């Protein structure tokens, strides 16, 4: 029998209208460029699945951040690289600067411009309700223009947020999960991480698309403004979906579920069984009341679907009264 398909929304075809060489990251030929040119100065951490240095052009005197990747697939490696230079340039996405190979171990590293240490994890424990809105808005930006490009991030979350404080900047890091979108494709549900998958992937759903990022920014938010970190706090894949349906109720994931002909485990449903909505009101109580307004409570209610067809698009999200001032705000400075 099997599911029945599903269309993004939006930008479904980009990608169908550009030509082969944009997308077909399978046959790209990476021009590698010379690992002399950059100088290790030390070490800035190691991400879930990398490790990353602050480094010295000696071309141009100019500071990089490298990248050394993990031991993965020649298929993942050219994907991600084909994804970021097509992305180069754009708002809030983290420029690629060049690609190098090491001498002797050929395990090859990412280099890009530099930005800075903080991520949006670290500084999220300082942020009134308008910070809140700025940076999420600047992230809608970033997910905005990878959609219109064609790409899905898959790996939305507070970690992949570096953001300047000060200046008011912010980037969206590590598109090594990422992909091209495009129609009729099945998709792999092991990305993201634990409490920012979708209902999509915690189903087993393949035929996904952009709105898999939009559940994601669901969740900071949430967790961002009840102060919840995470704010569906699953203890494996079964009991992520079972926290959702704690709160968004069992009624619509059912109907989610049967709309797009779901197949799934018999005694998922009975662990899940049923359980009645909670309205958003509920997860405020005390040292919270000043961060959550009804336009955020809305906007939260938008993007945290089931059904990923009808979550808000980053450029719908952009337009709701949330923001409605932040964007009247950056019209007279930026
Ligand atoms: O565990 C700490 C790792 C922090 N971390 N992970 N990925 C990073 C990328 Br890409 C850039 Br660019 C920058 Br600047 C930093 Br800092 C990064
Ligand atoms: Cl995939
Ligand atoms: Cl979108």
């Amino acid at each position: 029998s099997g599911p029945v398909p599903s269309r993004a929304r939006v930008y479904t075809d980009v990608n169908t209208h550009r030509p082969r060489e944009y997308w077909d990251y399978e046959s790209h030929v990476v021009e590698w460029g010379n690992q002399d040119d950059y100088q290790l100065v030390r070490k800035l951490g190691r991400g879930k699945y990398s490790e990353v240095f602050e480094a010295i052009n000696i071309t141009n005197n100019e500071k990089v951040v490298v990248k050394i990747l993990k031991p993965v697939k020649k298929k993942k490696i050219k994907r991600e690289i084909k994804i970021l230079e097509n992305l180069r340039g754009g708002p809030n996405i983290i420029t690629l600067a060049d690609i190098v190979k090491d001498p002797v171990s050929r395990t090859p590293a990412l280099v890009f411009e530099h930005v800075n240490n903080t991520d949006f994890k670290q500084l999220y424990q300082t942020l009134t309700d308008y910070d809140i809105r700025f940076y999420m808005y600047e992230i809608l930006k970033a997910l905005d223009y990878c959609h219109s490009m064609g790409i899905m991030h898959r790996d939305v979350k507070p970690h992949n947020v570096m953001i300047d404080h000060e200046h008011r900047k912010l980037r969206l890091i590590d598109w090594g999960l990422a992909e091209f979108y495009h129609p009729g494709q099945e998709y792999n549900v092991r990305v993201a991480s634990r409490y920012f998958k979708g209902p999509e992937l915690l189903v087993d759903y393949q035929m996904y698309d952009y709105s898999l990022d939009m559940w994601s920014l669901g969740c900071m938010l949430a967790s961002m403004i009840f102060r919840k970190e995470p704010f569906f706090h699953g203890h494996d894949n079964y009991d992520q979906l079972v926290r959702i349906a704690k709160v968004l109720g069992t009624e619509d994931l059912y109907d989610y579920i049967d709309k797009y002909n779901i197949e799934l485990d018999p005694r998922f449903n009975d662990i899940l069984g049923r359980h009645s909505r909670k309205r958003w009101e509920r997860f405020v109580h005390s040292e919270n009341q000043h961060l959550v307004s009804p336009e955020a409570l809305d906007f939260l209610d938008k993007l945290l679907r089931y059904d990923h067809q009808s979550r808000l698009t980053a450029r719908e999200a952009m337009e709701h009264p949330y923001f409605y001032t932040v964007v009247k705000d950056q019209a007279r400075m930026g």
